[PDB]
């Protein structure tokens, strides 16, 4: 938590960032509730679907982390012990 | 695409058409078959998800990284780009 949190949101073009649990609950967000669910859960399924075509490629293989770019922004998914860091930037 | 597949780590490039069909691979048709497909699955859910989250947003890349190397897919127009690089 702190010390990696802190960190990634005092980075320039850094807007949001969430840390869930293993369970999938919030743990810490910049954002309001209702939009910390909303991105939390679909950058999950996102995570959970890039973890398995990883290991459909190459049973062998794991995923690391996960950057969709998009016209507003990118975001980044990232595996971290007993969390799943959620980092939204310019 | 040549200067993408002629770029320092980039071990394979795929390029699939608007109807998920390979138009052109540096892979064998096999393994073209499995990355183009898994890939694409990927990159329709990535599509799906930004414009949940904003109906007025649209995806441009996806980057997945893992242990063994990162895969980028790339949307351009009528066609998708598949990079796979060390």
């Amino acid at each position: 938590v702190e010390e990696t949190l802190k960190r990634i949101q005092s980075h320039k073009g850094v807007v949001g960032t969430i840390v869930v649990n293993n369970e999938g609950i919030p743990v810490k967000s910049t954002l309001d509730n209702t939009t910390t669910v909303q991105y939390a859960g679909l950058m999950s399924q996102l995570a959970d679907k890039a973890r398995s075509v990883v290991r459909d490629l190459d049973p062998s293989n794991d995923m690391t982390f996960l950057r969709v770019r998009s016209k507003k922004h990118e975001i980044m998914v990232a595996p971290d012990k007993d969390f799943i860091l959620i980092v939204i930037q310019n």
